[PDB]
């Protein structure tokens, strides 16, 4: 059963770089963690709903993170909500990101690898810093 199977929040490599609690203040990076299967279909979904300006989807052992940049902002509770809403099978964690570059370059490293992502050749520290 979930309790027992399921994780009950990101993998612990990942939580400081993510906002924990309290959604009244309102973000433009997120990451969700579920399976693998919810993940993919989850990838295109969210890219519709929030028309990201990026999205990359991350191997994480057996199961997925997806992390998401968005063109405006929104609270994390109004992601979880959507998200949840879609498929209604399986655990799926949905937290803000406060440290937007550390976490995408943390997820394209051991033990995580892109699976796909957006944009081709990804992100680097520079696009992270304000445009010359």
């Amino acid at each position: 059963g979930s309790k027992v199977e399921d994780p009950k929040d990101f993998p612990s490599e990942l939580l400081s770089f993510l906002s924990h609690a309290f959604s009244n203040r309102t973000l433009a990076c997120f990451a969700i963690y579920t399976t693998k299967e919810k993940a993919a279909l989850l990838y295109k979904k969210i890219m519709e709903k929030y028309s990201v300006t990026f999205i990359s989807r991350h191997n994480s052992y057996n199961h997925n993170i997806l992390f998401f940049l968005t063109p405006h902002r929104h609270r994390v509770s109004a992601i979880n909500n959507y998200a949840q809403k879609l498929c209604t099978f399986s655990f799926l964690i949905c937290k803000g990101v406060n440290k937007e570059y550390l976490m995408y370059s943390a997820l394209t490293r051991d033990p995580f690898s892109v699976i796909e992502e957006s944009l081709p050749g990804g992100l680097k520290e520079h696009d992270f810093n304000p445009e010359s």
